[PDB]
């Protein structure tokens, strides 16, 4: 599957808005993930004990994590599908150390889309959401192919 340049530009336009405040966006996205799929929180040893959204909002470790994930994802999106180098180390760590199923990558994609739709109705109408879905599906498809190379069923 292959995005068009026009599709990538819709992705990158909304990403530019995320980048005005990546830490805030990361807090909202991780909170939405952890609220919607509490099982995902168990993967994060540093802050898996957090019990409430207020605790999550106040956590410096959770805020740093959100910056990490979104910055990595941002670098991947900016490759416009040419992301083999970026995906290799990420796939290995998520397959072998962290053990993140593709279902969980689906859950975080859902959380991303949710937050973008809420925060950025100026840049996340139906066409832009379709393009971001396509980008995230591409990512997940390529990660799944790497998980299989690595021996992880995902």
């Amino acid at each position: 599957m292959v995005l068009s340049e026009g599709e990538w530009q819709l992705v990158l336009h909304v990403w530019a808005k995320v980048e005005a405040d990546v830490a805030g966006h990361g807090q909202d996205i991780l909170i939405r993930l952890f609220k919607s799929h509490p099982e995902t929180l168990e993967k994060f040893d540093r802050f898996k004990h957090l019990k409430t959204e207020a605790e999550m909002k106040a956590s410096e470790d959770l805020k740093k994590a959100g910056v990490t994930v979104l910055t990595a994802l941002g670098a991947i999106l900016k490759k416009k599908g040419h992301h083999e180098a970026e995906l290799k180390p990420l796939a290995q760590s998520h397959a072998t150390k962290h053990k993140i199923p593709i279902k969980y990558l689906e859950f975080i994609s859902e959380a991303i889309i949710h937050v973008l739709h809420s925060r950025h109705p100026g840049n996340f109408g139906a066409d832009a959401q379709g393009a971001m879905n396509k980008a995230l599906e591409l990512f997940r498809k390529d990660i799944a192919a790497k998980y299989k190379e690595l021996g992880y069923q995902g």
